[PDB]
């Protein structure tokens, strides 16, 4: 006759008609209670009436009850990678060019056109102007060299007379100018001798000019050729001994000839005369040039 | 006396024939004889430091007032990169640079009159020549003279014509004609006329005659067809009824240029009775009109 | 047993048992309940745990996550998209320039230096070479956009009213007359008209006064020779004077050259050629030129 409990099964057992029930670690008896043991705090927790997992809710979600990254969790960084990636410089085309590497940006110039500025700026390398005389730099700028507007010299030297056998020779001392594209012989007068009806009076330019202007200078830009140019009357006065009469001659230039230039001196008729007095002639012509 | 005692039970426990017994659920298990927690597998739970806990990367992980939160560092790396990027980088393109955002693409725009891209992809200045109005003029590969303004030959035959108080007549003759600069010469050579009178004219018909590629608006004075009194210079001129002449010192100018005939003016120093005359070689210049 | 009470079976039990009325019964916290007759683990909710495959197991995205050494792991692929996107960048992007470009890495604007003198931005946005002035010198100039010969330089013409006066051996007199001035070149012409005077010596002078009577654009300045102020013989000529007494002229001729300018004033020379007793001289028209000083 016995009703009561004689023997259990695990986790109970029963010693002296009095039963205990053992417990693993995870289990423990809180006041007279079975509990869950839950040490520390490792995100699990006793609440809304049981066992739950928690869990930062601005980081994570339950999807289908998996753990689940929310994915705003990653929107600032897409944010910011977006922001870049919508426009950004990735390659350069010449003269634009880009290390990879170093991420340096520079471009390529021609050194002998551009250049830099002390302050960092792109301007064109400045060049002199290529110039040919009489155009040459005047102070800075593009100008016509004054030396070709205006030259002085001096010619010291002897005029020949010849004419129909008569022959005679005078030095005179004479200013030489040349004004652009033409030289002017200043000639001051001089006394000679007989003159015939025709002749020639001839500037020997070969000795007598001052350095640093030479024979070559006086050659007329019609080289050698026979001219009837500058064509002008000058008046000589022929005698004896006497007061003498005045001629009205005709005078040009004819000829350039090796640095010896040939005025031609006819006309007016003449008279019986052994004296010559003849005037100041100023004598021009254009000038060669290279 | 006999106290019997327990004669029934609740769940989970139950007695059956004086045995005890309890219902467990999947989770719950015997690890011996004692009650555990089961945990099959490996999903991040585990029984160690008395307990049932959570186990987790914890260079990624933390725990935060109980609740599983992602750590900072674990970004770290994703932060550092985009930072660095961000403090220094192109975006935008000011001209002439252009920036295509489509395609990741710099370039620069050029005018393409002025300047370029070499050879060896440098940026370069087109080469350029002088912009040059005659006179001045590429002599030689440089900003020169031109050599023709600095000389140029030509010749005239053609026909002069005397003009004076009645008096009309006309000599064929030819001449150099020398252009220097902005004069003109005409080198007309000595010649035999008729009666002159005390005053009158000499026309220079320079309408034909003109050697090419000289052409009759080339012998036009700088200051057109004004009348003036240019050049002004002593002509000496021999008089004769055939026997020997005599020579009058008469003036002589350039008056007026009028439909490509030059009007040179002769008057002056006397005359006398007379059929001929006798002219000396006269050189005639004046300032030439220009473009 | 002499004991006056016996137990049997099962009298007392041990928490979490409890025993009342003789009816045994257990204990139990949240977490524990009952599933039908069984104990059971009582999961709240959907929080990540889970009772499958036989007990209790965490549950996570097989994607996100993954377990390492019975860990919770960030499964690396989930920031695989962010470090590719982060790597396309880096291998190639402009982070620093060189003069002449210029970037503000504030703005993250890129610009060029350049030289507002020699170099622009046209209309339709390109860089474009600014096209400049050549640096002229008179009498080299603009003409028409080319670098050409001032027309001023080539020719100008003006004219002089004024005085010219005769002076030599005591004979002196002055006569008014109107000139035409033409300045050529390097070259300045003027142009006398005929004239008559009074006495004149075998050699004299005859001075031209600029100081007054020239017409603008001109100024007294600019009748000085090329020589200065110098004595020259520059462009000695002959001129035929006609002298008188009231009866017939004869004509002497007489040499005429430059001599010097002076203080706005140019003297002729005129001498030679013999002379006689009169009291009128007929002068023809005369034009007198020279070289014309510059700057
Ligand atoms: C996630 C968590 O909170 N874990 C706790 C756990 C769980 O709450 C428990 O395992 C669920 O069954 O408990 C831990 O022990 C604490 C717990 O027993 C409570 C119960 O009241 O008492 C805490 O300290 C008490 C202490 O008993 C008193 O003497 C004291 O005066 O007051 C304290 C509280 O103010 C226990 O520490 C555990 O280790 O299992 C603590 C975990 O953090
Ligand atoms: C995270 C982890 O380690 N998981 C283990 C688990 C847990 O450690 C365990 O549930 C905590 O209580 O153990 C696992 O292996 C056990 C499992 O096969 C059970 C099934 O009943 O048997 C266990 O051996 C027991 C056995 O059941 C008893 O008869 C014996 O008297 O005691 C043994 C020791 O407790 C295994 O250890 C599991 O699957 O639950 C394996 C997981 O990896
Ligand atoms: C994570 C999870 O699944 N949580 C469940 C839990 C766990 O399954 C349980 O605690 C583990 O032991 O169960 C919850 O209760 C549900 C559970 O008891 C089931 C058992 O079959 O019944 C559900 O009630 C339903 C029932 O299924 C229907 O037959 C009935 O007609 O309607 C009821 C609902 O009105 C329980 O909801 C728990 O809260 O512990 C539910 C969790 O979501």
């Amino acid at each position: 006759l016995n009703q009561g409990v004689t023997s259990a099964g695990a986790p109970l057992s029963i010693r002296n008609n009095r039963m205990t029930m053992g417990l693993n670690d995870g289990l423990t008896l809180s006041g007279n209670n079975l509990a869950i043991r839950l040490p520390g705090n490792t995100g699990l927790n006793i609440q809304n009436g049981g066992l739950q997992f928690r869990f930062n809710t601005d980081q994570f979600q339950i999807v289908n009850n998996n753990l689940t990254l929310k994915t705003t969790v990653f929107d600032s960084i897409n944010s910011r990678i977006g922001a870049i990636e919508q426009s950004y410089v990735a390659s350069a085309v010449t003269p634009l060019r880009l290390n990879s590497s170093t991420k340096v940006l520079d471009m390529l110039i021609d050194s002998s056109t551009l250049e830099i500025n002390s302050s960092g700026q792109l301007t064109v390398r400045s060049t002199s102007p290529n110039l040919r005389y009489p155009i040459a730099d005047v102070s800075g700028g593009i100008g016509m060299s004054p030396n070709y507007r205006f030259r002085q010299s001096m010619w010291i030297g002897i005029v020949s007379y010849s004419g129909s056998g008569l022959n005679w020779r005078v030095q005179v001392n004479s200013d030489i100018f040349i004004v652009d594209d033409y030289i002017h012989i200043c000639l001051p007068a001089f006394d000679g001798f007989s003159i015939a009806d025709g002749g020639d009076l001839s500037l020997n330019f070969v000795t007598g000019l001052l350095p640093p202007l030479l024979t070559g200078d006086t050659e007329p830009a019609f080289h050698n050729d026979v001219v009837t140019y500058g064509a002008q009357t000058v008046a000589i006065g022929l005698s004896s001994g006497g007061t003498p009469q005045y001629m009205s001659k005709n005078l040009w230039v004819e000829q350039w000839q090796d640095g010896v230039l040939r005025l031609r001196v006819e006309g007016g008729g003449s008279i019986t005369h052994s004296n010559s007095k003849w005037p100041a002639m100023t004598v021009s012509y254009p000038r060669s040039f290279t």
